[PDB]
């Protein structure tokens, strides 16, 4: 906490207002909760909505639902009410409301494997 | 900048979900735009949704529009495509999204007077 840096940030162009983070796991497995942390010392770099995208095949990306509006926010939590095989997931960052950087703490995909 | 303290700092009860704010000018002015600007080292405490209350006789508040979303916003300018007179203000401030402090830097009611 406070650490004053963001651990990644990517700078958006004056036409681009979708970033993509694009995680590979080695193995489908089933996915039921994606916590995503912006960064807590400038919530400006906070993206304003995250849209999320899975795939059980992992290269076609069927993604959940409609984009969360992720505003002034310290810690997103997305949770699935169905929980769904992912060997893939995509996550498109809209560009944040105010500040022209996207500031991410860390990303997780918590879940089950079978076996 | 990075003052890392609030100058004004309102607590919110767990039923309360509006905190008012009411500004009485010595005498009627035009008002054209209000900047409200929020705490920038934190923007967890910067109000999710503020309101606009207005009023000619100082008494009784006709706002001005639907409540302005401020989530993720460093600096809150309002800006009024008609300047109607107001000799007091009020502003109602949401509770914030995520905080439950409301974290306010500076109110600016800027203006022209007559005569």
């Amino acid at each position: 906490r406070r650490a004053r840096s963001a651990a990644w940030s990517y700078i958006f162009l004056p036409e681009e207002a979708w970033c993509d983070l694009t995680i590979h796991l080695p193995s489908a497995v089933l996915l039921k909760e994606i916590h995503i942390q912006p960064h807590l010392a400038s919530l400006a770099t906070c993206p304003s909505s995250v849209t999320v995208e899975v795939s059980a095949d992992g290269v076609n990306m069927l993604p959940l639902s409609t984009p969360v509006v992720t505003s002034g926010l310290t810690y997103i939590k997305i949770q699935l009410v169905k929980a769904e095989v992912a060997s893939a997931v995509c996550l498109r960052l809209h560009r944040p409301r105010d500040a022209s950087t996207l500031g991410l703490s860390q990303i997780k995909l918590l879940g089950l494997t079978a076996f």
